[PDB]
């Protein structure tokens, strides 16, 4: 290949043109997002049943749904959650490598026959089947300050929602708020004065408000002599509140029938009045624009903003759109960083190649080779069905030095042969290609054998590693193919013939640089010759450096993705039990007044009645979105300091309730910070107090006789609440004229709402709901008993039959795999792995009685598996690299000489991150570096580049021994020949990662975590390899 | 008892395995059987439809609601959820079902 | 304007939709129904069973 | 019991506006007559199998099944991925009986 | 505001308007690249495109 592609430059140029065109066609057909498909298929139901507690809703729908959701191919686990609001959610989590659409339609086909035995109330609202894995593009807020929430919601649903989901790219728009409905505020005092009830009102609302199907005149079985056919239209449905106020309830014998405007109050309103959204203290709606798969995110946000400007040209007086949070701006800064590091890398490669090779025609070679390799990597991205995100661009950043290193080491050998022998560039490039063709083939095979087992893991970390592997291996293969084919043509045609003696006889600034580099090379060769005599002391200090590198690597904390600033802080306000919405709104106004006094926070979104830790009348949440990264360039300007200051102000100012301010982490599916969750299930179905006592016993055993950081371990569910339970005496009802259905209808009509029918409201159809009177239902005294089965029968109220008394009952019910469970939380506090903490909590749940089990959920399911996925795959990759080197060198012992630079990169990276942690601990905050994904992939890249340098030194030393030289002499000439290109690519890599070392701004933590890792790894690996690799070759040549 | 324990603890646990399609329990789960004497219904002038109406009218879930709901007036502080049992779960309670 | 232009021959360019026909319209007067004593269920059953 | 205005506005409009986001879809065409019978015709890109599209249509259809009226939920929404042209017309003839 | 749309064969006939010149240019540059690869000259395939 190397001898064929040098005499035919056009035959490589058209291949480069085809790779360029394939890369352009791949770039023009790639999806744009920020995070890939990391999640598993998860199905959420969100059933609706208003006017019920947690246990009634659970035993009504959740035990019937969960008992039939078994047998689906690929189901991992299941959970049900319910509260006292009236909405329950069934989360069905599936296994990986499973189609989510087939699973969703299987849950739908199961629910189609589960719904037949469901009660009639949940069939009117309907139980949908949705997916939890959804994208996230934009948030559109609308503030008017002169209208209400329902009017802006109707305007958004009528004029904004049908115009935003019609453009290309937008997958699904979800509103945040209830639609309009016809609320009939019925006063029960007029009902008991006129001797009415709620059943006749519901029967009238179902009877008069109805649709009529009249048919058509002149049907198909007609008579002889019919010519005209016409349809009949009879519209007898109410659509106006003035028409709903004249609903006949009962007609009298003389006249003046009872209407709905004198015994009730009919008007337009919301559906549930539960959730509210506020932006800096004004009424604000909510729309979550979600992206679709195989779509773009940069142009879609611009199209959404253009459509919003077109709609703002027709907005009424007061309404104005505002987007506080956008995820489409997360990816343009990353592409800008990729282009910036590419331009800086081209500048530094041009500077180094003009300083070293002393010409400008050599520098044109890598600036053509590198973008064709980038386009080939992009084409291999688009062929495998991947997309463009932050991990792909970070991997394209990390592969910059690797695709320039093979371009440097080829033209260095070409210039060295042309300066030494004085040959024309054709024979010089032929000699250099015949020297290093098998070497670069072995380097490519070693790099592929290293980057293949990264894409063989299972889980979220495997989905993260697959992008890095499929980018870097493809870029390495394309750069290797370019260095094999196109680069010999560029060294053969574009280069000029070196002049004997006059060239390399400089006058001016360089001659001094050439003399200084020759003196440095002579000093380096003298130091290598001084090292190459005492092999035993150098071997034992290398063994000591290796074992102290393993010791420094073993004493590192573990992580997967470190937390970073995104631009917003999530806060949650939790009031005590028995709180209304007015105290919640007052505490949220206090939170807004606290957040307005911080200059870092730009906007604040306030949500009342909804939280991630359970929905209720006292729970609330908020999002304090900060300013841009340009004006927040200080020390106390990141989201952690803003969250700490907000926590310190909430603990000092917010009296009612408590509010914590925590930073939002990376991807929720990867729960970094969850610790160790325990789901204490019961098998014999004892009750609720016994499970609470067992949960308290586990908490006390993990606190006083545990190591699970006892300050932070607590129940992660919801405490009990005072309730107003009753005991209907059947013996008093059987001895009197009291039935059982009348009390049910009276309680369901008074203390809850009812949905009777629909009505048209300007084209669409909305609901009609009866909520009686709000003022009547305020005190716990309920006196409404009636309905003796032969008459009206006002005999006794619900005082002797009801026996109303307070109790303590739970307001949340969580079941796991059919059995009810309680949520816990653990923590690996002081240097203790989870592999013994899991055995400790297993013994703690095993020492109890038979009937109490556990189930790890969330992140702990991946840590529950054994450690046979990292060590075995690393050993297989190492032995495969060993077999590749045995195929290359045609020996067995010299692959063991090359394989001794592998702990050097680990030792250098561990010493670098330890020095950075001990430097930032004395002059800053807590060290946030650990053994995460970024440290591992930086160790992989510095291992690959150190192995490439070792293979190059060993291949240069092996061919010099066949000409009648010893081991130390061939090692000395190999070090003297390879001192230049190694320090050249080391200077290029270090000057490229210097902006990666001190990067600051958006997603800067991952940039620092890759930058300091590859910086210290490359520095220590080069500075140890250039003194240890000839020593390893010498002690292997004599040892065997 | 073993057939009731198998349907609630053994059957739904081993049917989530990848490969298992059907678990046919040779038996039946627990239910409330009412054996009615037809010669006693002729004396009190009753029928099976009256027993069915008395079992459908006196055995149902009562979902009352809550005290101090979310569309409230300005001044409400305490919110308590009302929970009514209104249901039968034992044989000695089902023996006292009122027919007439 | 598409017909009699030389490119489209006549008697073949028609619309592809159902033309509008005169239909029967019934307007129910609820005031007379309340004054005379007929409910809404009778007229609905009559129009749905005629 | 619906004209061509409320049938295409309450039933077909939400299906047409929530059917977006499915990949491959080129254009949509809904039609509703005065007899109360809607017909949404979704046309996709060639070179794409109907196996994934036929289940993604049912996935995007079941989300708006709750906001639909209660009359169309009883009859349901039939899915028919058949062609529109005719292949053969089989004619049966007999002079001994009627056509019914 | 009054825009038109096609249907059936007319949509394919409207889509196949700009495909012809792009197909001709792609076939010409493919012949150019193949004949520059095989015969090892830039002046050879320029006489074949005439
Ligand atoms: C794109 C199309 C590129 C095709 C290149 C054809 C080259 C044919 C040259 C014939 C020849 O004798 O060269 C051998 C290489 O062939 C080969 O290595 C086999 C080439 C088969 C296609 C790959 C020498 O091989 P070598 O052993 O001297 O040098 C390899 C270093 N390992
Ligand atoms: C190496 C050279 C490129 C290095 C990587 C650049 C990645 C660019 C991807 C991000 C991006 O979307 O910008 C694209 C602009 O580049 C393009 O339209 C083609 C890029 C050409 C790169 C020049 C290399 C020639 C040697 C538009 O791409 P898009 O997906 O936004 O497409 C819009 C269709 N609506
Ligand atoms: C799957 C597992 C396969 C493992 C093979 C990995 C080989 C990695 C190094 C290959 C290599 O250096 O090839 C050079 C050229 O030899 C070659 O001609 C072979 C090149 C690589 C494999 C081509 C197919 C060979 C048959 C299989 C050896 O160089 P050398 O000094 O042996 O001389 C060769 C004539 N120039
Ligand atoms: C690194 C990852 C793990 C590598 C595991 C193998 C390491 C072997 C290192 C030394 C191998 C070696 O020197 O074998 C030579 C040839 O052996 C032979 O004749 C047979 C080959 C021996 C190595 C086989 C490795 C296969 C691994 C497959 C998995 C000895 O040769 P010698 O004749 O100089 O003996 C000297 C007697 N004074
Ligand atoms: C690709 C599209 C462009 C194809 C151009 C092929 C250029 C071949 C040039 C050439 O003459 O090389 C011949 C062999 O090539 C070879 O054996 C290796 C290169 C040709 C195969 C790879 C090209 C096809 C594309 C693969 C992808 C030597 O022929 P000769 O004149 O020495 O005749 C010997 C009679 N005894
Ligand atoms: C558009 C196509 C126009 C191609 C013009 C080719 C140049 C013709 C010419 O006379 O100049 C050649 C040099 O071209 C050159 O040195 C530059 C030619 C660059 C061609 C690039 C084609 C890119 C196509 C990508 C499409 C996507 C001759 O020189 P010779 O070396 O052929 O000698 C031939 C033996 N006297
Ligand atoms: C990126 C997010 C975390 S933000 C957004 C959320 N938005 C809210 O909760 C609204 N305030 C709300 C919710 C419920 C009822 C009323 C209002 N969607 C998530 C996501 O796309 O994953």
């Amino acid at each position: 290949m190397a001898k064929f592609f040098i005499d035919r430059p056009i035959f490589a140029w058209v291949i480069s043109i085809f790779i360029i065109a394939a890369g352009i066609f791949g770039i023009k057909s790639l999806p744009v997002s920020q995070y890939p498909s990391v999640a598993a298929p998860t199905i959420t139901l969100h059933a609706i049943y208003p006017g019920a507690s947690a246990q009634v809703m659970e035993g009504s729908v959740l035990s019937v749904i969960e008992r039939n959701m078994n047998g689906v191919e690929g189901l991992d686990y299941m959970s049900t959650s319910a509260d006292s609001s009236g909405s329950g959610s069934v989360s069905l989590t599936f296994t990986p490598d499973t189609d989510e659409n087939l699973a969703q339609v299987e849950v739908q086909n199961k629910l189609s026959e589960v719904l037949s035995t469901l009660p009639a109330t949940v069939q009117q609202y309907g139980v949908t089947v949705s997916k939890a894995r959804s994208n996230f593009l934009m948030i559109v807020m609308l503030s008017s300050d002169v209208q209400s929430t329902e009017e802006m919601n109707d305007y958004a649903q009528r004029n904004v929602v049908p115009e935003l989901q019609r453009i290309e790219g937008v997958g699904q728009v979800r509103l945040f708020g209830a639609q309009r409905a016809m609320r009939i505020w019925v006063d029960p005092k007029k009902l008991q004065n006129y001797n009415l009830s709620f059943a006749d009102v519901g029967s009238a609302l179902s009877a008069q408000n109805i649709q009529i199907s009249a048919g058509s005149i002149g049907s198909l079985p007609a008579v002889r002599g019919q010519t005209v056919t016409a349809t009949v239209t009879a519209q007898g449905q109410l659509g106006t509140a003035e028409e709903f106020g004249n609903v006949i309830l009962r007609a009298n014998t003389d006249g003046s029938n009872i209407y709905l405007k004198d015994v009730a109050k009919v008007g337009l309103g919301m559906e549930d009045y539960s959730s509210s959204t506020r932006l800096n203290g004004v009424n604000t709606t909510g729309m979550a624009v979600m992206l679709s798969n195989s779509g773009n995110a940069m142009a879609t946000a611009k199209a959404v903003k253009e459509r919003l400007a077109v709609l703002e040209k027709y907005f009424p007086q007061g309404m104005s759109w505002k987007t506080p949070y956008d995820t489409s701006k997360f990816v343009e800064i990353s592409i800008e960083k990729v282009i910036h590091t590419l331009i800086e890398a081209m500048v530094l490669v041009f500077v180094v190649m003009y300083l070293f090779l002393q010409n400008i025609r050599y520098t044109l070679i890598p600036t053509i080779v590198v973008p064709i390799s980038l386009l080939g990597g992009f084409a291999f991205i688009s062929y495998m069905g991947m997309s463009i995100n932050v991990l792909t661009m970070f991997a394209m950043i990390l592969v910059i030095g690797i695709v320039v290193d093979d371009a440097i080491v080829v033209v260095e050998n070409v210039e060295r042969i042309m300066a030494g022998e004085g040959l024309p560039p054709k024979e010089a490039t032929k000699k250099a290609m015949g020297q290093i063709s098998g070497a670069v083939i072995g380097i490519t095979a070693v790099l592929i054998s290293v980057f293949v087992p990264l894409a063989m893991f299972s889980g979220a970390a495997g989905n993260i590693y697959k992008q890095f592997a499929l980018t870097m291996a493809s870029s390495i293969a394309f750069s290797a193919f370019l260095a094999l084919t196109l680069t010999p043509a560029l060294c053969a045609t574009m280069l000029k013939t070196i002049p004997k003696g006059h060239h390399e006889e400089k006058k001016g600034f360089f001659g001094w640089f050439n003399k200084k580099f020759d003196s440095w090379t002579h000093g380096y060769e003298g130091r290598v010759a001084k090292v190459l005599r005492k092999t035993f002391r150098m071997m034992v200090v290398y063994i000591g450096l290796a074992v102290v590198g393993v010791f420094l690597f073993m004493r590192l904390p573990t992580s997967f993705l470190p937390t970073e600033d995104q631009g917003f802080v999530m806060v949650s306000v939790q009031l005590p039990a028995g709180a209304t919405k007015e105290r919640t709104d007052a505490t949220l106004a206090q939170v807004t007044q606290l957040a307005k006094s911080i200059p870092e926070i730009e906007n604040i979104i306030t949500v009342s009645g909804f939280s991630f830790s359970g929905s209720g009348q006292n729970m609330a949440m908020g999002f304090a979105i900060l300013k841009d990264w340009n004006e927040r360039t200080a020390s106390g300007s990141d989201a952690v300091a803003v969250a700490g200051k907000l926590t310190g102000m909430m603990m000092g100012t917010l009296k009612d309730g408590f509010g914590i301010a925590v930073v939002p982490p990376p991807i929720l599916e990867l729960g970094n910070g969850s610790g160790l969750s325990i789901n204490l299930q019961d098998r014999n179905n004892t009750g609720h107090t016994a499970l609470l006592a067992k949960r308290n016993e586990l908490i006390q055993k993990m606190r006083a006789s545990g190591l699970f950081d006892p300050s932070t371990v607590r129940a992660g569910g919801l405490e009990d609440s005072p309730q107003l339970k009753i005991d209907i005496n059947r013996a008093a009802a059987a001895a009197q004229g009291v039935s059982f259905a009348d009390i049910r209808t009276a309680l369901a009509s008074a203390l809850s709402s009812s949905y009777v029918s629909d009505f048209p409201n300007q084209g669409r159809l909305q609901r009609v709901m009866v909520q009686a009177d709000g003022d009547a239902r305020m005190q716990p005294a309920d006196i409404l008993n009636l309905t003796v089965p032969n008459s009206s029968g006002i005999a006794v109220p619900l005082s002797s039959i009801a026996t109303v008394s307070w109790q303590m009952g739970t307001e949340q019910s969580v079941r796991f795999n059919g059995y009810p469970a309680m949520e816990l939380s653990g923590s690996p506090a002081t240097g203790v792995s989870t592999g013994q903490a899991m055995e400790a909590v297993q013994k703690m749940v095993d020492e109890l009685g038979s009937g109490y089990s556990l189930e790890w959920g969330g992140q702990s399911r991946e840590e529950a598996k054994g450690g046979s996925q990292t060590i075995a795959l690393y050993a297989l990759a190492a032995v495969a690299v060993f077999l590749v080197l045995a195929a290359l060198y045609e020996s067995w012992s010299i692959p063991l000489a090359v394989l001794l630079v592998m702990p050097l990169g680990l030792a250098g990276a561990a010493a670098g991150v330890t020095g950075r942690n001990l430097f930032e601990g004395l002059l800053g905050s807590v060290p946030s570096f650990a053994n995460d994904i970024y440290f591992q992939v930086g160790f992989v890249t510095v291992m690959g580049l150190s192995a490439k340098n070792a293979i190059l030194i060993i291949e240069f030393a092996k061919d010099l021994q066949a000409q009648g030289k010893s081991a130390v002499e061939a090692a000395l000439e190999a070090a003297r020949l390879r001192f230049r290109p190694i320090i050249m690519t080391s200077f290029a890599f270090i000057l490229g990662v210097v902006p990666l070392y001190i990067a600051g701004g958006a997603s800067s933590a991952s940039q620092r975590a890759i930058g300091t890792t590859v910086f210290w790894g490359m520095l220590i690996g080069t500075l140890l390899s250039v003194f240890l690799v000839p020593l390893f070759y010498v002690v292997v040549r004599k040892f065997f």
